[PDB]
C-alpha cells in the first residue's frame, strides 16, 4: 500500500495527491508531473517505472539533455483532477510574466528512493504552484488533514513556503480562510523554540505553532535532510506532527482547540490548493518538496503513522548535485568562455563586478590574480562549490539581483547560499557549466561581457535564450596566478 491506500483504509481518502518522486497509490502508473525544456519549450511527462513504484528519472535526463527543464505540472494522482500549475499573480505579484510565479528547476533536489534516482520540486524565492479550482478539498470549517516530505535544511524567515487549502482568489481574505502547512523560520507571526525551522499551520494571518499567537515553546525546531510534516484540522480541533522522513515516528508538537482569537472557530477554508506561497501568493520564501497530499476527514493517529512508516521504507536519500569536470576543494582555476567570438576571454572581476576579460600570458600580476579562483568546498552545500577570489582573499563569487558578484564572506547562511554552485556537465559540452544551489534555474551566464546567475530565457534581458547554451559553458583551465 501507499500513503494514500493507507489513508483511505483510515477512513480519511486523499482529495490531492502531488509528487514527483513516487506514486503515492500502489496502482496509480500515470504521470506524476509534466516538463518543459528550454530549447524548444516543448513538453512530456514523467510516470513511475512500475505502478506505485519511483519516477522515471531517467527519461527526464534524456528530455532535458543538453538543455534546461522546469516543472510545469505536478499531477494530482488522487484522480480529482487537481493538478499543480504555475501559480497566479494575487496579493503580491510574482516575478514571472504578468504577475505569475516562476516555475521550479527539474533538477535542484536529486534523490533516490530505496536506490532509485528521483527529482523533488527545488523551491526558490519567487517559485510557487497552485489550483484554484480543486475539487473534494475541504471548504468552510470541513475536516482535513495532509502531509508532505520537505528538505528541513532548505528554508528562509520569509513568507511563505506552504503546502495546503488557501484562497480560490489568491488574495487574504481574512482569518480561518486557510489552512496549510508552513515550512521555515519566519518569526512576523508564530515561531517555535530554538533557531527554527518550524512546522506551523498557516491558518491566514497567522503561522500558529501553537494555541497562542506568536511564539509556542511546545512547537520544536526541525532541520532533518527529510522532513515528514503532518497537519489536520477539524472543528475546534488541530494538530500539528512532525518527524524524520528517513527514520522513526511523528511526534505531536500540538494537538488541541483552535487559537483562541477572532476567525479561526469555525474556519472558512476555501480549497484551493497552493504549494511553496502563502494563500495571497507572498513568495518570498524557499523550500523543496518531495511528496504530499490532503484528505478528506481528519485522519487519525494511528493511520499517519502508518503513513509516516510508509514514508519512511521509501528510504529517501540525497542524491548527486554534481556531473562533468568537476572540482576539488582548494585547487586554484581560471575559467574561460567557449561561445564563438569571445573564446579568449576569462572569468575575472572589475571590484565588485564580475565579469570577462581578455586575459593571457602578458597581462599584469593584478589582472591574473583577478582572473584566478581557489574553489572551496561549497558554502551552503559540500557537494557543490564556492569561489574564492585569489586577489581578494576572503571574498567570494555570489550572486545578487542575479548579477554575479565579489563581494566579502559574512558567514550569513544567506551569503553561503548566494555563493555556492554545483558543477554541470556544459551545456555545449566545452567544459562545465555552473549552475546556482540556491535559484537551480539560473547558471553562471556571461552577457555583454558581465557575469549573471541567467536562466535559459526569462524576464531578465540577461535571460536571453540567445547564445545561451555557450553563455554558460566554461573550460576549467590552470589558474593564471599559477
Ligand atoms: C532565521 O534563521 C537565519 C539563520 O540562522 C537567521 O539569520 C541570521 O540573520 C541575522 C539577521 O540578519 C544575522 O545576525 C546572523 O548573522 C544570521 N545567521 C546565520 C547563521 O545566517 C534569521 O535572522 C532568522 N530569522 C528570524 C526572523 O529569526
Amino acid at each position: 500500500m501507499g500513503p494514500c491506500d493507507i489513508y483511505e483504509a483510515g477512513d480519511t481518502p486523499c482529495v490531492a495527491a502531488h509528487s514527483t518522486t513516487r506514486a503515492l497509490y500502489s496502482s496509480f502508473s500515470g504521470a506524476l508531473y509534466q516538463l518543459q525544456r528550454g530549447s524548444d519549450d516543448t513538453t512530456t511527462t514523467i510516470s513511475p517505472l512500475t505502478a506505485g513504484g519511483i519516477a522515471d528519472a531517467s527519461a527526464q535526463d534524456t528530455f532535458c539533455a543538453n538543455t534546461t527543464c522546469l516543472i510545469t505540472i505536478i499531477y494530482d494522482q488522487s484522480g480529482n483532477g487537481n493538478h499543480l500549475t504555475q501559480a497566479p499573480p494575487g496579493g503580491f505579484d510574482g516575478p514571472d510574466t504578468d504577475g505569475y510565479d516562476n516555475l521550479a528547476s527539474a533538477i535542484g533536489a536529486p534523490v533516490t528512493l530505496n536506490g532509485q534516482k528521483a527529482y523533488g520540486v527545488f523551491m526558490s524565492p519567487g517559485t510557487g504552484y497552485r489550483n484554484n479550482e480543486a475539487t473534494g478539498t475541504a471548504t468552510g470549517d470541513e475536516a482535513e488533514g495532509m502531509y508532505a516530505v520537505l528538505d528541513g535544511t532548505h528554508y528562509n524567515d520569509a513568507c511563505c513556503f506552504d503546502y495546503g487549502n488557501a484562497e480560490t482568489s489568491s488574495t487574504d481574505t481574512g482569518a480561518g480562510h486557510m489552512e496549510a502547512i508552513y515550512l521555515g523560520n519566519s518569526t512576523t507571526w508564530g515561531y517555535g523554540a530554538g533557531d527554527g525551522p518550524w512546522i506551523m499551520v498557516d491558518m491566514e494571518n497567522n503561522l500558529f505553532s501553537g494555541a497562542d499567537e506568536g511564539y509556542n515553546s511546545g512547537d520544536p525546531s526541525i532541520s532533518y535532510r527529510f522532513v515528514t510534516a503532518a497537519v489536520k484540522g477539524g472543528a475546534d480541533k488541530w494538530a500539528i506532527r512532525g518527524a524524520n522522513a528517513a527514520s522513526g515516528s511523528l511526534s505531536t508538537y500540538y494537538s488541541g482547540a483552535r487559537p483562541d482569537y477572532s476567525g479561526y472557530n469555525p474556519m472558512s477554508k476555501e480549497g484551493a490548493i497552493i504549494l511553496g506561497i502563502g494563500g495571497d501568493n507572498s513568495n518570498g520564501a524557499q523550500g523543496t518538496f518531495y511528496e504530499g497530499v490532503m484528505t478528506s476527514g481528519y485522519p487519525s493517529d494511528d493511520t499517519e503513522n502508518s503513513v509516516q512508516e510508509n514514508i519512511v521504507a521509501a528510504k529517501y536519500v540525497v542524491g548527486s548535485l554534481v556531473s562533468g569536470p568537476s572540482f576539488t576543494s582548494g585547487e586554484v582555476v581560471s575559467l574561460r568562455v567557449t561561445t564563438p567570438g569571445y573564446t579568449t576571454r576569462y572569468i575575472a572581476h572589475t571590484d565588485t563586478t564580475v565579469n570577462t576579460q581578455v586575459v593571457d600570458d602578458d597581462s599584469s600580476t593584478t589582472l591574473k590574480e583577478e582572473a584566478s579562483w581557489t574553489v572551496v568546498t561549497g558554502l551552503a552545500n559540500s557537494q557543490c562549490f564556492s569561489f574564492e577570489s585569489v586577489d581578494t582573499p576572503g571574498s567570494y563569487i555570489r550572486h545578487y539581483n542575479f548579477e554575479l558578484l565579489l563581494n566579502a564572506n559574512d558567514g550569513t547562511k544567506q551569503f553561503h547560499e548566494d555563493a555556492t554552485f554545483c558543477p554541470q556537465a556544459a551545456l555545449n559540452g566545452e567544459g562545465t557549466s555552473l549552475r546556482s544551489w540556491s535559484y537551480p534555474t539560473r547558471y553562471f551566464r556571461h552577457y555583454e561581457n558581465v557575469l549573471y546567475a541567467a536562466s535559459n530565457g526569462g524576464v531578465q534581458t540577461f535571460d536571453s535564450k540567445t547564445s545561451f547554451n555557450n553563455d554558460v559553458s566554461f573550460e576549467i583551465e590552470t589558474a593564471f596566478a599559477s
